[PDB]
């Protein structure tokens, strides 16, 4: 696991700021800050408006997120950049107490490539909590690869990209702070998932890995979107925010919470775009940049994939 | 459309007919069959096993299948001889009465070069149900081979070949029986697909035309092989075979239905194996032969493609 130096960031810090917002404050002086890491082909209120924001405030955090443009499809050592950024500034913002980051898709990969590679943020994150994150990346993606009509963030999110590899030679799947993991063996877009065991795409050394399955049977359906916004979901996460070991606890959920429709303290309307959460992700997507090759990886990632081709040749 | 004898065979029929295999029964008296047309690098089995073999079953038919040597690679044309002989023994087999077909990839564009130059068969088929037919060949020019370094199947499945091309002149691009084309936008291999119409190449006139993502939306993404193995497939084929039209049916399918996992149905150890369906077929590809020309039409075909290009030069 690196233990030297912060990796320099490529964007400004008037960039990465602007990619960050609380709700009704300024990060530079916020009460209990939970940080949202929005999922591919969102901004951050794409992602939680209709989730986490309203759920996060309930639990009396003040929500924050970052929207790493466009939409969270271009590379994702870049969309690290932001929340390593925002948690700095976070941390500093609410009187050096530590935060917990809450992530849906990439964000989980994101959360964990910072704390991989930027081991200034780890005394300052408490935990994580990640919905359906993608930290072997998803196989389903393969085929848009092949048609060259994947973003940047995607061929990184492909099995074997050579952002995975990074990430795992650098010891990226194991837990880095305390880490819970909630995804389903029927998610749609990241796959494999189905084992309930570290071969699964959200599986953490070490970490809190709550298949849905596991708890709420082999049968039971909950989709990637479901995954963050069901209420099942609500109760896992409510779990690891609340918990004093920083990961969810197997006492604070069963078959009685196993509902996969929108949590139930959201009000109808919520519900209605929770449920449809997908949608303008793939409209994102279908609009959004698309290349024949993954973007190299920067500098301090390379010596972890070293073999790996990406759009400028192999990884030396 | 041609309408008279059918070619000559160029196997035995002895050949020919070891190569068909049902499931529990003899060619000579089975049940309710459907033929399964197996896609290029493949055997029967390989290509169905995972899924149309235990699907059509729980659906009460006998499963048979044939499996062309080597692997699909060989000429498109000695494919096809056969899928016409099966069809001839599992009608006379089941009180002559006529069967459904059944195809993916190439053996798509197998049954319907039958369907167009063996005029016996067209009383024999009650309906096709047609996996990622690739009508008019590809334009991608994979990964797998060199340029023009490709077995014989290969060269006659490239758009532009002397053999699609006879295919569309022979009016072959219009459905011949009942037919139902599934296929994806986002096929790796078959292109173009895209575009939900007859620049398609898994496209019929007067065929019921089932591009996925017309029903299911812009990113859902099923590949060559989701393409036959998905949820979304199995229910537009279960349409298909229990429609009275012999189509699909629109109203039998719709969002509910849009998962593209492989079919609910299977067991876990069917759905792994039909997630695996491809690599091992690109790799008998990959290991198979190779010559740097298209195979020759057979006589019967070359009126329906002068000008092309062939091992013996341009077709008279
Ligand atoms: C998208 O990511 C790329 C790649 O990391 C970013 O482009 C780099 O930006 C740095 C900072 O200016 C440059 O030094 C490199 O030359 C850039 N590389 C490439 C290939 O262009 C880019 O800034 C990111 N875009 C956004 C909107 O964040
Ligand atoms: C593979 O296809 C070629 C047709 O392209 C077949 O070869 C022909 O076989 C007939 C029947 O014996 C011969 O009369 C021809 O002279 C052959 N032509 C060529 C170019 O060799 C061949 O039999 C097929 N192989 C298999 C295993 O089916
Ligand atoms: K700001
Ligand atoms: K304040
Ligand atoms: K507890
Ligand atoms: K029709
Ligand atoms: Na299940
Ligand atoms: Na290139
Ligand atoms: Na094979
Ligand atoms: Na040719
Ligand atoms: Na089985």
């Amino acid at each position: 696991l690196p233990s030297g130096s912060d990796p320099a960031f490529s964007q400004p810090k008037s960039v990465l700021d602007a990619g960050l917002t609380c709700q009704g404050a300024s990060p530079s002086s916020v009460s209990k800050p939970i940080l949202l890491v929005p999922g591919t082909g969102t901004t951050g209120p794409q992602s939680f408006d209709s989730n986490w924001i309203p759920l996060s405030t309930q639990l009396g955090y003040t929500p924050c997120w970052i929207s790493p443009p466009p939409f969270m499809l271009n590379d994702t050592q870049v969309n690290t950049e932001y929340m390593v950024n925002a948690i700095t500034a976070l941390y500093a913002g609410s009187g050096n107490n530590k935060l917990p980051v809450l992530t849906w898709s990439q964000g989980g990969l994101v959360a964990q490539w910072g704390l991989t590679f930027f081991p200034s943020i780890r005394s300052k994150v408490d935990r994580l909590m990640a919905f359906a994150p993608d930290y072997k990346g998803t196989v389903l993606a393969g085929p848009l690869d092949a048609l060259a009509v994947s973003a940047p963030s995607v061929w990184q999110q492909t099995t074997g990209s050579a952002l995975t590899t990074a990430l795992r030679n650098a010891g990226g799947l194991t837990q880095i702070v305390p880490t819970t993991n909630l995804y389903s063996a029927t998610d749609e877009i990241v796959q494999p998932q189905v084992s309930n065991s570290p071969l699964d795409s959200s599986y953490l050394f070490n970490g809190k890995n709550v298949q849905a399955q596991a708890v709420c049977g082999p049968l039971f359906v909950i989709d990637h979107a479901g995954s963050l916004t069901s209420q099942f979901s609500y109760v896992v996460g409510r779990s690891a925010l609340r918990s004093t070991t920083g990961q969810a606890r197997s006492a604070d959920y069963g078959i009685t919470d196993c509902n996969p429709l929108p949590a139930n303290d959201l009000t109808p309307e919520q519900k209605v775009a929770a449920a449809a959460l997908l949608a303008p992700a793939a409209a994102a997507i279908v609009a959004g940049p698309k290349q024949n090759c993954e973007p190299d990886l920067m500098p301090y990632a390379r010596p972890f994939a070293v073999g790996k081709r990406t759009c400028s040749g192999i990884v030396t």
